């Protein structure tokens, strides 16, 4: 299913109509029918943007993360380390480490 979810950092792709918004970063704060309300950091404004114009920003070490794909989607944690293509995440619910390919992880900015 979809990857978009609340509170993750995204970049606007070149299928969005407004050239001034293409390439900007923001954070999803709501999702309704495949439209996301994205708070754009540079322009300091919200825009309603179809999910299919977005891409997740890959998290780095010490970012909080929210799983966006697979069985653990919506679970949160902290990215402790990157080993190649895999992230090592301390999961918030049980405090245990879990290995997830980085493509499974959104950067959580609450
Ligand atoms: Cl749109
Ligand atoms: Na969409």
């Amino acid at each position: 299913g979809p990857w978009v979810t609340t509170d993750i950092q995204v970049k606007v792709r070149d299928t969005y109509l407004d050239t001034q918004v293409v390439g900007q970063t923001g954070v999803i704060r709501s999702v309704t029918g495949g439209m996301c309300s994205v708070y754009l950091k540079d322009s300091e404004k919200v825009v309603s943007i179809s999910s299919e114009h977005l891409e997740p920003i890959t998290p780095t070490k010490n970012n909080k993360v929210k799983v966006i794909l697979g069985e653990d989607r919506e679970a949160t944690g902290v990215l402790l380390s990157i080993d190649g293509e895999d992230g090592i995440v301390r999961m918030d619910l049980d405090e245990q480490l879990k290995i997830l390919n980085l493509r499974f992880l959104g950067k959580l900015l609450e």
